[PDB]
């Protein structure tokens, strides 16, 4: 049975941005999606985000898919590095993903300090994609393209996407639903 988990970033929760839209759009296809909240989204700590993800660890299988936004991206990358898996998850989609310090949000450096084991991430997710906005002023586009290269992920550029936030109009995001769905047909 397919399962999609949706993981938010800094200063967000399950009710923000495009997450409710994506959950409901998936439900229209009979696909179960759960938006996960992380602890202390205003002062996030990597170890606590990883401990929360670990609450779900026993449910992760070959038909599980993880969709993350912004800070949720390096969090799930760190999670997969330390996960013992019998087989790869179905896939990951990293919206505005990054794996190094964000100059305008250095308070979040602990989530990306240190190199990542790229091979383990590649082996942990059958299908991989990064969706990124060319005019993102929080996560520079180049950082998302860099990450896509490091983890051999398909990169989808949106020329004018801001940072895919509700205050920029992104209470929906069809590209994420369509990229995800293409994984299911494969």
């Amino acid at each position: 049975t397919k399962q999609v988990y949706i993981i938010h970033g800094y200063r967000a929760s399950s009710t923000n941005h495009w997450f409710p839209w994506l959950k409901k759009r998936l439900l229209a296809d009979g696909v179960q999606a759960d938006i996960l909240n992380m602890p202390n989204p205003l002062q996030p700590r990597l170890e606590d985000w990883l401990d929360t993800l670990s609450l779900y660890q026993h449910t992760l299988h070959e038909n599980t898919y993880l969709v993350a936004h912004s800070l949720g991206c390096p969090a799930i990358l760190r999670f997969l590095e330390h996960l013992q898996l019998r087989a790869a998850l179905g896939g990951i989609i990293l919206v505005s993903g990054f794996a190094k310090s964000l100059p305008t949000l250095q308070m979040l450096d602990e989530f990306t300090q240190g190199s990542f084991d790229h091979q383990k991430i590649i082996e942990s997710a059958k299908h991989r994609a990064v969706i990124a906005s060319k005019d993102d002023q929080i996560v520079p586009f180049s950082f998302s393209k860099d990450l896509a290269q490091q983890i051999d992920a398909a990169l989808y550029e949106v020329q004018h996407g801001g940072h895919f936030l509700e205050d920029e109009g992104f209470t929906s995001l069809p590209i994420v639903y369509d990229v995800l769905t293409s994984y299911f047909s494969k």
